[PDB]
């Protein structure tokens, strides 16, 4: 179960299975221990009032792969198959179910969220016989439970050539935000004259169905193919005619050229990777971190991951720093066009963020604790982060000025970058209060820990406040404008203060509260506000043990491993990295829960932030303040013979690290 | 667990079980595993376009029992509980879970289903501390996935006296045919200044909550109770403002009031009992099925039962034939006031199924394969029993006259059964073809053998038939009134074949096909048009081994049952009693799923026809064609050491049976 490119489950137990995702992006599926079944199924950017924290959420969607398959009349179940298997090819998001049904045939089924067409899924079943068998084949569309007001449609698109029937369903999100179609086709290799006759039921007001029989003699293959496409009124005006028109397209582009371009952009995304020798467990499991970015994101995009990517409706799919300060530098670093879509998605929202500013008595951008559709503040109202934890306006705005560092691009930094910094800067100058000694406070916020809430001058929040108005400042100066003198005045007096034991303090109430997550240590690395290697340790070493085992989340111990890794402390990093996310996987496939013995997964955050422990720690790459790609010391895990990162910067560089 | 009166679950096994229903006739609540939680609720009369069918459907309903328990804030689970203990007491309809928490306090809880007040429920809760701890309890409004279009509010009903906080939820069916509204509060012991402060929370778009924190000192006992009222638009006009006052009133009348109305009406329902010396477990389980026939119907009102009664949505919660033919005669014998509400039920519905005989062509009254509110035919049009499964009508008219001849209310008779018996006749009248022999046929039908599909002079139908024309020509006579001649010569000459072997031919394309379900063999009983006893044993040979042991519902071995104890053939007798139900059982409450090893329960259905083989056939009791309950020779179990039946007939008789 050490494959560098696959993660496998042998008879998956439903009793103890967490689902494996395929995703472009846009579509995520994620796997049923039931064969030929999807679980959940997700769209990006489709939000309505749902369930959790009466605000916007992701809506579970069309599980729209869901197939019965019967051997002359017999249902194929979990219980009745043998030699049942599922594997994720991480090379290509294939998953693939196989089985052996008794004595009558062997199948295998590959699904796919095509990585080239957003809104477009396959799946692919092959029927191997070893004795004669008649094969029903049934495709189901359920409007699930969270859509209301269903239409179940199907026809027959011909020409002199093809015979191509549509599995249609139109419905609505629960307040009717939003009209979801999903359209179904089967692709068969024999052609118009032979193909199977269709039928479609009708007999529930939830359900309709297409399917077929076949006989098929012993010892011959028959294969055929599911394409789908799922698109709604928040992606093209008429998701209706768009979802019939894609399904169309796709089979008439065929099963081949599909999964080519499929295979193609698969391959671009794997020129950027990260190689161990020595440890097959952490490549596997290193793999699937980038895995799970690759499939979360897209470039050329305006999108943005939630905390758990297209996995399910964790967080209701919001977009939080989650992204600017976890999952972005990796992708930055691998991939700076997914960088740029994240960071694209902020400069979409900027005029949500002044009108949130104005709305809280405050100048410029003030970006929410929690975004969706509109860029307006999401979170729940009974959490006190929306209302109070304001340091995501900072972390944009050092995601804007790292975006520029690495690409050195200017056009985009006048267009975008500037704008969000200089916004992001004008709401801190508002944002702070000058005391009797002119000294700037950050008064009455829910810190970066966020168990401390209602607080003041909290480390993390007052040192992004620091950098947005540094980098406004030098952002000014790239373009050749004069930035307002205050922000450098105020940058150089916002208070940071170290306790009696020189360590840098949380909060002004802080002694020795235990902590939800990093937030001091967080000045080390990310903001490199604080350089002196003896602070870096006495920061650690009082914080380490501040974090409970139970209910915190992975947005920690892959940062002491890093700051570790800096220090060159090869025994302390790896201890650290392992901590970071071993005690947080699921079974079977190794995903990653939000929190220790957690059964939330995917928490994408805490993948990025491992890729930051392994990329800028055991690889000591770093943004330069100046611009560009450097490396820093850094050591190797004892048991790591070699780390190789490939596709580095805008320049592409391989860097390979040994003992 | 051969308790007479109670059925117990130890350490309820979420991975195999199926939970037991409370009921009082209009609501029906399912018990949940999980402790202090309810699995279903279903609410009877509501019915819209839900799932299966595509044809109008009960709806899960508020789960209005739900709460979360901690101490000292530490949530109660499954999993830190123990001696977790279920058990349904059948005197009373308590549903009683118990456990221990670590080394804090003992639990109890028991929910009702009140049986004076329809729309009402309460759960009362016992803590019974070991040492000091702090409680926190809320009580959960979650709109069901079922529902949309809700809403949560929260008030406080004032006086001088009281404070009755009101968690109140309302909304609509799918289609939003129905307004359901939901009304809960706490019922505490200690009186308004002493009461705990009442929270409301807010924070999903489908939940809300109620809840209070209590310190209870060591060697303590602390008592509340949650009282529920549950109603909608098919009830009552206003259902919004009728539960809060419903749940008003039941506050004011207090716990032992309505525990007190709730006890004297179970008392009264068991007056009617059937108690077995010498098999503890045929006296459980034979319990079992008069508490479930009890809980499922309501005196005085014109409800009648699904075939699941209200132990979840199986059959969408329409009324078929199982009402008249199968839970009918054991309650007609038993509780003469509960078959008056299921002949109300379709006298109510009589113009309805004068629409339908019109639509498809005929006289009379036709009533629906299945019905629900209207009296419509309800059946999905993709099952052919819809449109082609006649017989119904012939039994809503053997009920009708069954009733007279137990009750000989003459009165009832003229307003309501003669109208039934009349247009029913006509039906028939209208639906037969003379042939050219002057005989006449039944075509097109599907027999009460459902397996056999678009067949003529089905044997059930055709009796069905004689017997409705000849029960409206008696009904006539009573009444001082000439019937139709025809209705005589068309009983006298509806054609009954016998194959080459003198056997009952099922229909006129039958020679040896395996069958459903009992068809031939109702001839004999219930329709006794076979008394030679040499005939009864001849259909019973031929047919008893045409019903498969799969996919077959329980219509059958109790037929056989009964059949064999009025032929005196005790050993043959009991093999098919057993036969009826034990392979149907589920646990760990021993409900009844529909087939030999299902997974459906409850099948009320099953339950009736047993309570039939008990009564008609273990106890020999019989409908006398000229009135009243008379007793025709019959055979024990060896097993049985005596079978008392008290309450039969108006006259209210006891009869005992021993060897
Ligand atoms: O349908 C898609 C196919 O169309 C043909 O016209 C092209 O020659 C193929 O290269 C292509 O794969
Ligand atoms: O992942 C979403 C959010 O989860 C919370 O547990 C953390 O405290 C936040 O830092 C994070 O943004
Ligand atoms: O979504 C509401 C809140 O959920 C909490 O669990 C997280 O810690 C907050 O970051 C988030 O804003
Ligand atoms: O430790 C986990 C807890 O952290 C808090 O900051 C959040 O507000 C809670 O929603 C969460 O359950
Ligand atoms: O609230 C209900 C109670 O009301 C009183 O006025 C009566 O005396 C009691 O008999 C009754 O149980
Ligand atoms: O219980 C509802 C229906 O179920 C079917 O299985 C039986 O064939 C019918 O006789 C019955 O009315
Ligand atoms: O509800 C539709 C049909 O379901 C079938 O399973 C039953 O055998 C029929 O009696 C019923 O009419
Ligand atoms: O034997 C069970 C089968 O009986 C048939 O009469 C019904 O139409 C089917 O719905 C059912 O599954």
């Amino acid at each position: 179960h050490q494959d560098p490119w696959k993660l496998s489950a042998d008879k998956p137990d439903s009793n103890n299975y967490y689902g494996e995702t395929v995703a472009n992006g846009m579509i995520g599926i994620i796997s049923s221990p039931e064969p030929l079944k999807v679980k959940e199924v997700v769209l990006a950017g489709t939000y309505d009032i749902y369930k959790r924290g009466r605000v916007s959420s992701f809506i579970p969607n069309y599980n729209l792969l869901n197939m019965k398959l019967a051997f002359n009349g017999e249902s194929v179940q979990t219980y009745n198959i043998n030699n049942y298997k599922q594997e994720l090819d991480m090379r290509n998001g294939a998953f693939t179910g196989s089985f052996q049904f008794k004595d009558l045939a062997t199948v295998t089924y590959s699904y796919y969220a095509l990585r080239h067409l957003p809104h477009c899924i396959m799946m692919v079943v092959n029927i191997n016989t070893q004795k004669d068998t008649e094969i029903n084949v049934e495709n189901l569309l359920e409007t699930p439970s969270s859509l209301n007001n269903q239409q179940n449609y199907f026809q027959n698109i011909t020409n002199t050539h093809v015979n191509i029937p549509l599995l249609t369903s139109v419905a609505f999100t629960p307040t009717g935000r939003s009209k979801i179609a999903v359209s179904n086709t089967f692709l068969f290799d024999e052609g118009k004259k032979l193909q199977p006759e269709i039928l479609h039921r009708m007999n529930d007001a939830d359900m309709h169905a297409m399917s077929f029989d076949k006989k098929i003699k012993a010892g011959k293959t028959y294969s055929f193919a599911l394409i789908g496409s799922l698109i709604s009124s928040d992606h093209i005006n008429d998701p209706y005619n768009e979802a019939e028109r894609l399904t169309i397209y796709a089979a008439l582009e065929g099963k081949s050229r599909l999964l080519n371009r499929h295979m193609q952009e698969w391959n671009s995304l794997w020129q950027s990777d990260i190689q161990v020798e020595g440890d097959p467990q952490a490549q596997q499991d290193i793999r699937s971190m980038l895995y799970h970015l690759y499939s979360f994101t897209r470039k050329s995009t305006s999108l943005s991951p939630s905390p758990m990517g297209l996995s399910g409706l964790g967080y209701n799919g919001h977009v939080f720093w989650d992204t600017e300060i976890w999952m972005f530098p990796p992708m930055l670093l691998l991939h700076p066009e997914i960088a740029k879509s994240m960071i694209e998605y902020r400069y979409q929202r900027l005029d949500a963020a002044r009108k949130k500013a104005a709305i809280y008595g405050y100048d410029g951008a003030m970006f929410p604790w929690e975004s969706a559709d509109s860029g307006a503040e999401e979170t729940p109202v009974n959490a006190l982060t929306g209302a109070f934890e304001h340091h995501v306006t900072g972390d944009v705005a050092i995601a804007a000025w790292q975006y520029y560092l690495v690409t050195g691009d200017k056009e985009w930094l006048k267009e975008k970058g500037w704008p969000i910094l200089k916004a992001t800067a004008e709401f801190w100058a508002s944002r702070v209060e000058k005391n009797d000694k002119g000294e700037y406070e950050i008064k009455n916020v829910v810190a970066a820990d966020e168990w401390a809430e209602n607080i003041d001058n909290n480390a993390y929040t007052n040192g992004t406040a620091i950098r947005n108005l540094q980098y406004a400042s030098k952002c000014a100066t790239v373009l050749g404008v004069i930035a307002p003198k205050e922000w450098t005045l105020i940058a150089d007096k916002i208070l940071i203060s170290k306790m009696s034991n020189g360590v840098t303090r949380e909060h002004d109430s802080y002694t020795d509260q235990n902590i939800k997550q990093a937030d001091a240590n967080l000045l080390a690395y990310p903001l490199k506000l604080i350089t002196d290697k003896e602070q870096i340790e006495r920061d650690l070493k009082y914080y380490q043990t501040k974090i409970p085992q139970s209910d915190t989340p992975a947005m920690t111990q892959a940062i002491f491993s890093l700051l570790y890794s800096r220090l060159e402390d090869s025994d302390q990093a790896y201890h650290w990295f392992k901590d970071a996310y071993q005690p947080n996987l699921n079974p079977p496939f190794r995903v990653i829960s939000e929190c220790k013995g957690g059964t939330n997964p995917y928490f994408s955050t805490g993948a990025g932030g491992v890729l930051q422990a392994v990329i800028m720690g055991f690889g000591g790459l770093d943004i330069d303040a100046a611009g560009g790609i450097k490396q820093v010391k850094s050591v190797l895990p004892k048991n790591w013979k070699k780390l190789t990162i490939t596709g580095i910067g805008i320049e592409k560089k391989t860097f390979v690290l040994t003992h």
